[PDB]
Formats: structure tokens, C-alpha cells, sequence
């Protein structure tokens, strides 16, 4: 099949996800209504059910409203089983609506539907080419007090309604039991409670198990992609070797939220977008519209600086998950706001690069503060809103035009309220003026672009004052002025005569794995996949076409590859690079060394002989190792991914900057287990 077909659950590139929360959609089945004092039918209450369901999704997919408006893939609450108790957080009474607070993840949320209603979800869903995703917290249970066991369901765990256990006499030791967290370090928020939430232990092997085996299930259920709430909240090595389970599995498209603050720029969040084996939610794009488009705290230069960055940051900056808002922050529109900021962002996000994400009713206008103000129920299913139209007329492009799904971004004219950028891929083309100046029109003169020769109309009509632009020889575009409150689209599409890849999923897999390795120009005969230098051809290679290939990953060395293809002629194509090949299935190991003393500026890290672990090479060193929850200094700790069963042999050494010193003696050495996890405690050989 196609890149752009329903069926490429690892790609969302060439997709619009429109991220819903279930409650407060629509109500097609009133009968898994909650009852009593949970349910409010007026939905005043944003803190109880309004009684959404995954049948009322079903019902909105059928009647049009999100096929017509482009949409190509939902979002929606997690579905498992939570918790059923009203909590009363000093005179406020609240539910479980949103699906955070779970109880056990091998069951369904009633109020949502039955697996049945499930199935069918994913039924129809396909059946009108949306994918679907699934929001997953494995970071903890539901709010829970260690002495107070009446209070909720006590952070209770159950494995398909069997009893796992809860917070209180917790002797398993399934959860944490440090206090909570000040969201003071990164270490401080993993191994403490977000704030009443039962932390779960990652280290404890039935929990490690536990949430293996139930996103199988999930997956067997045909979800599209996962969307993983508190990455930075739980272990990074966990998580990779989660990400690793799935990927060994049955692949799909996973991206993790890790919120960012305006301006903030973490180093720590582009390393693990870069070797988790997921992607995330992109704050940083976020943050930068809304100072730009909303909150007027910004100009041009810095969406043109956060455009340039990122690219550099972001190993896979296409992956990436665009948005303007969520769930957790205000509504972009404002009460009594110019709607054309709304109109412009939208645009803008949807012509940009990455994966566009639209919350629900962002096409309604609607308005509201912080949670949870901006949960409320979507008032209006009317397709005759401008916003609703420019989605419409957007959303669509980024299936037909690969310059928008995959293509390079290119600043090609610029001032404080100007903006003018040029997509490319191939034979691909397109260019977006934004004019964030409501007041003010722009003259625009020395616009060159890649564009050939002629007249290009606006693809949105005119529908937020765009106009035609006219393309002389060398791409010099004629004189033109850009309304106050403009924005205009033109583009060119063209085939593809070189083989160009556009996009690789998954990231991270053993050997054995089909991949998937999008763009055009591939032709339609085989051709051959380079895994580095070693070639693929053949057998191997499960399909081929123009715009896709799945390939079987070689049995290679554990490492980073990078991609490469050559047609049947023999032409090869750019390549990709970042691919990493696992050693084999994963197993989280916590590495403990004992009194390793440093020096200010001076960390620990880890490092050994087999690819997880670095392979021996200390620019790609495993840390630096935390110190002070778990284990305080001068004991360092640290959970990793490693291939399971192997034996390993490994070392610590202590770098600062790029001068390093290495633990004395010889190696040390040990055997992952086969499965679940384990701790490995030794000391500093000096
Ligand atoms: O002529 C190519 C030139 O076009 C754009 O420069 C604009 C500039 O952004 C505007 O502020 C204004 O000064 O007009 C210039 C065109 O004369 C690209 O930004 C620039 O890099 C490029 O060289
Ligand atoms: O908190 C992490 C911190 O640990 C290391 O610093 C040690 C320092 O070397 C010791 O002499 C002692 O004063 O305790 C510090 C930790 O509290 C790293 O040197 C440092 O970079 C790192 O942030
Ligand atoms: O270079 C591969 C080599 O790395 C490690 O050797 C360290 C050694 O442990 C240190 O004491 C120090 O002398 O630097 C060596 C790196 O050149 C592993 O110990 C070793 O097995 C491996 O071959
Ligand atoms: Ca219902
Ligand atoms: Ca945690």
C-alpha cells in the first residue's frame, strides 16, 4: 500500500490527529451513562461524567463531521478500567472522567463502552480511513493515601479483575514510597508520587510484566498508535525497554508527553526523543505560537529561530507532534479575541513540519482556561466556521503534497510580523505567507522560491485574504502586498524520479522486524536496502513500491545504522540515519555502583560491551547515573535497557566534559535475565 494509506501504522506524517477526550465528545449510548452523583447530563459540572462514548465517536465519524473537515486519525482518552469512587478534593467532588486514574489495565472504562463498543470504534474508524490512538499512563495508578486506605479505591492494581495490590501494606512493594515529588530534578519527579498518584515501581518484575502484557492486548485490538502520558515522570531505560516490546511486537507509532514551559529548552528532552525509541509532543513549537500568534510575547525571529533549532535538536524532527493546544493549557482562543489568530495558527501548524495535533472544538472557537475550563462539551457540530474550512482545505495537502509531509523547511522572507516559508521534498513544493499584523499590510519584494514559472492561486481562496503569486523565471516572485491578517498557500507537485525517503518506522528494533520506509521514487520493481554497507534484496525485502518498502531488518551487529535505498536501476537515495538495531529482545536492568566519589562537574556513567551499553565508546556512555532518591551519593543508580539473557561485561567511569577516568581492574560482569527485571550492586574498582 501507499505511504498515505490508513493501513501505515508507522507513519503519522501525512496525518491530522484530532485529539478528543471521550466525556465530553458526544453521548451516543446514554445507558453506560454513570449514575447518581458522577454523572451531570447538563456537563456543568466539568468535574464529574457527561457520559461521552466511544459509540457517540462512532456516531460523529458516520455522519461526516470529521471526514469533512480532513481529519485522519483521533486521539482519545485512555480506555482501561479506572477507578470508581467519587474523591472529594475539599468540597469538590470529582470522577475519573478524563481515564488518568487507573485500576486495571486489562479492562475497559464502562462509561466509555465494552470491548465490543471497542472493536466496533476501530471498525468504523478504518473503515473511513482514520486511525486510531490510544492514550496509555503507565506511571501510576489512581490517588492513593498510605494511611488513610478508605480514602478512593487506596491506589488499588488489578490484573483483569484479579487483585494485584494497593498502597497501603504495601509488602510486594509494587509502588514507591518516598513522598512526593517537588518537581525539583528530573530524578526527584521519576522516583517520587505526582502529588497523590500511587507511583508505580518499574523495578519490580510483576509491574514490569504486567504493563508488557497489557499494551499487547491493546495492540491486538488494532490501535494505531500510542500516546504515553508522563515520560519524564518514570524511567528512561523502562521506557526504552517498553518502547522495545512493542516495537518487537507489533510496532506502532508512539509519541510520550513531556510538557515545556515558554522558553525552556532541555537538552535532556531532545536525548530522549532521540534514543527512547519514541517521539513527543512538541511544547517547544507550542509555546513558540502562542507567544507569536496569541500572546503577542514574541516575533517572527523567534518562530524562525524555533524552526531552525529544532530541526538541529530533533533527530527526527518530522515526528515530532504539533499543536496549539491541549488539555493542559488554556484554550488558544480567547473570549473576546481576533478570531484570524486562531485562523493563522491553525494554518500555520498545518503547513508546518511534524505531526499536527487538533484539540477537540479548536474549530468551534471555543474558549476556556486551565483545567478543567478547557475540558468542556463541545457545543456545536456546524461545519460552517472559517476554522472548520481552513482545516478542510489544509489537512488534505499533507497526503497529497510529500514538500508538506516530509519536506525540508526554508525561511525565504522575514520581518517582525512577516513570514514566509518554503517546503520542499523532491519534486515538491510549497509556500506559506503568515502576516501576523492585523492592522497592518506588508510589501513583499525579493521573494524567490523554488517554484517554477507561472501563476500559482491561493489554495485557500482567499479564505483568510490570500492571494495569487506570480513566479518569473529564476522562482523571483513579482511585487505583492500581504494583507493585515494574511495568509496564503501555493505549492507544486510534480513525480519524483529519484528514489528520496521520506520517513522510517519503527526507529529501534531487533533483528527480524519489518520496517517501514516511506517516500517516492522508489519505482516498482525491487531494488536494494542498505542496512549501513551490508545490502538487503530479495525475500527479505516483503514489498516494494514507489512510496514505500517494508524490509526485514537484518540479523547486523547491535548499533546505529543508517538507511539507504537504490532502485532497481541502481540509483541509490538520500540517506537516513539513527536506526538503531537492538541486540536483541530487552530486559530493565537497575546498575548500582557503590562509593564512586566525584569532583564538581564530575559524573558517573556506564558503559560496556554490548551496543545498549555503548560498546565500550564513552562519548556514548549510559548516564550521568542519579544520586539521590533511591540511592544516595556517593552510590549511584541508574535503570537500563538491555538485551535480555546475554552476558555482560561492563565498567563505570567518570567523565567531565569530554575528559574522562575509568574504574580500575576488570570488568565486571553479569547475565540479564530472560525476563522481568533485576539489580546489579557493585562497587567502584579504583
Ligand atoms: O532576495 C532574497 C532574499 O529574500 C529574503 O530577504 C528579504 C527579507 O527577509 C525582507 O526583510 C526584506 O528585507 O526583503 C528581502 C528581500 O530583498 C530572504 O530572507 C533573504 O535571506 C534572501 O536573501
Ligand atoms: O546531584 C548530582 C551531582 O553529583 C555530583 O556532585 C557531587 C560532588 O562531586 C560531591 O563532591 C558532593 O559535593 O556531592 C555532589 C552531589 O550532591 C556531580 O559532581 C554533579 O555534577 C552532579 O550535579
Ligand atoms: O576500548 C575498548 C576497551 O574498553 C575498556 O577498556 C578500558 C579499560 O577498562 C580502562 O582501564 C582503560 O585503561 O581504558 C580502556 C579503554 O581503552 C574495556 O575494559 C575493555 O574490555 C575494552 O576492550
Ligand atoms: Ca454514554
Ligand atoms: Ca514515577
Amino acid at each position: 500500500a501507499p505511504d498515505t494509506s490508513v493501513s501505515n501504522k508507522q507513519n503519522f506524517s501525512t496525518d491530522v490527529i484530532y485529539q478528543i477526550f471521550t466525556d465530553r465528545f458526544s453521548d451516543g449510548n446514554p445507558a453506560n451513562n454513570p449514575t447518581g452523583a458522577a454523572f451531570d447530563g447538563t456537563c456543568t459540572n466539568l468535574r464529574l461524567y457527561c457520559g461521552g462514548d466511544w459509540q457517540g465517536i462512532i456516531n460523529k465519524i458516520n455522519d461526516g463531521y470529521l471526514t469533512g473537515m480532513g481529519v485522519t486519525a483521533i486521539w482519545i482518552s485512555q480506555p482501561v478500567e479506572n477507578i470508581y469512587s467519587i474523591i472529594n478534593y475539599s468540597g469538590v467532588n470529582n470522577t475519573a472522567y478524563h481515564g488518568y486514574w487507573a485500576r486495571d489495565f486489562k479492562k475497559t472504562n464502562p462509561a466509555y463502552g465494552t470491548i465490543a463498543d471497542f472493536q466496533n470504534l476501530i471498525a468504523a474508524a478504518h473503515a473511513k480511513n482514520i486511525k486510531v490512538i490510544i492514550d496509555f499512563a503507565p506511571n501510576h495508578t489512581s490517588p492513593a493515601s498510605s494511611d488513610q486506605p478508605s480514602f478512593a479505591e487506596n491506589g488499588r492494581l488489578y490484573d483483569n479483575g484479579t487483585l494485584l495490590g494497593g498502597y497501603t501494606n504495601d509488602t510486594q512493594n509494587l509502588f514507591h514510597h518516598n513522598g512526593g515529588t517537588d518537581f525539583s530534578t528530573t530524578e526527584n519527579g521519576i522516583y517520587k508520587n505526582l502529588g497523590d498518584l500511587a507511583d508505580l515501581n518499574h523495578n519490580n518484575s510483576t509491574v514490569d510484566v504486567y504493563l508488557k502484557d497489557a499494551i499487547k492486548m491493546w495492540l491486538d485490538l488494532g490501535i494505531d498508535g500510542i500516546r504515553m502520558d508522563a515520560v519524564k515522570h518514570m524511567p528512561f531505560g523502562w521506557q526504552k525497554s517498553f518502547m522495545a516490546a512493542v516495537n518487537n511486537y507489533k510496532p506502532v507509532f508512539t509519541f510520550g508527553e513531556w510538557f515545556l514551559g515558554v522558553n525552556e529548552v532541555s537538552p535532556e528532552n531532545h536525548k530522549f526523543a532521540n534514543e527512547s525509541g519514541m517521539s513527543l509532543l512538541d511544547f517547544r513549537f507550542a509555546q513558540k505560537v502562542r507567544q507569536v500568534f496569541r500572546d503577542n510575547t514574541d516575533n517572527m525571529y523567534g518562530l524562525k529561530a524555533m524552526l531552525e533549532g529544532s530541526a538541529a535538536d530533533y533527530a527526527q524532527v518530522d515526528d515530532q507532534v504539533t499543536f496549539i493546544d491541549n488539555h493542559d493549557m488554556e484554550r488558544f482562543h480567547a473570549s473576546n479575541a481576533n478570531r484570524r489568530k486562531l485562523e493563522q495558527a491553525l494554518a500555520f501548524t498545518l503547513t508546518s513540519r511534524g505531526v499536527p495535533a487538533i484539540y477537540y472544538g479548536t474549530e468551534q472557537y471555543m474558549s476556556g482556561g486551565t483545567d478543567p475550563d478547557n475540558r468542556a462539551r463541545i457545543p456545536s457540530f456546524s461545519t460552517s466556521t472559517t476554522a472548520y474550512q481552513v482545516i478542510q482545505k489544509l489537512a488534505p495537502l499533507r497526503k497529497c503534497n510529500p514538500a508538506i509531509a516530509y519536506g525540508s523547511t526554508q525561511e525565504r522572507w522575514i520581518n517582525n510580523d512577516v513570514l514566509i516559508y518554503e517546503r520542499k521534498f523532491g519534486s515538491n513544493v510549497a509556500v506559506v505567507a503568515v502576516n501576523r499584523n492585523l492592522n497592518a499590510p506588508a510589501s513583499i519584494s525579493g521573494l524567490v522560491t523554488s517554484l517554477p514559472q507561472g501563476s500559482y492561486n491561493d489554495v485557500l481562496g482567499g479564505l483568510l485574504n490570500g492571494n495569487t503569486l506570480s513566479v518569473g523565471s529564476g522562482g523571483a516572485a513579482s511585487n505583492f502586498t500581504l494583507a493585515a491578517g494574511g495568509t496564503a498557500v501555493w505549492q507544486y507537485t510534480a513525480a519524483t524520479a529519484t528514489p528520496t525517503i521520506g520517513h522510517v518506522g519503527p526507529m529501534m528494533a531487533k533483528p527480524g522486524v519489518t520496517i517501514t520506509i516511506d517516500g517516492r521514487g522508489f519505482g516498482s520493481s525491487k531494488g536494494t536496502v542498505y542496512f549501513g554497507t551490508t545490502a538487503v534484496s530479495g525475500a527479505d525485502i516483503t514489498s516494494w513500491e514507489d512510496t514505500q518498502i517494508k524490509v526485514k531488518i537484518p540479523a547486523v551487529a547491535g548499533g546505529n545504522y543508517n538507511i539507504k535505498v537504490a532502485n532497481a536501476a541502481g540509483t541509490a537515495s538520500n540517506v537516513y540515519d539513527n536506526f538503531e538495531v537492538l541486540s536483541g529482545d530487552q530486559v530493565s536492568v537497575r546498575f548500582v555502583v557503590n562509593n564512586a566519589t566525584t569532583a564538581l562537574g564530575q559524573n558517573v556513567y556506564l558503559t560496556g560491551s554490548v551496543s545498549e551499553l555503548g560498546n565500550w565508546d564513552p562519548a556514548k556512555a549510559i548516564g550521568p547515573m542519579y544520586n539521590q532518591v533511591v540511592y544516595q551519593y556517593p552510590n549511584w543508580y541508574y535503570d537500563v535497557s538491555v538485551p535480555a539473557g546475554k552476558t555482560i561485561e561492563f565498567k563505570f567511569l567518570k567523565k567531565q566534559g569530554s575528559t574522562v577516568t575509568w574504574e580500575g581492574g576488570s570488568n565486571h560482569t553479569f547475565t540479564a535475565p530472560s525476563s522481568g527485571t533485576a539489580t546489579i550492586n557493585v562497587n567502584w574498582q579504583p
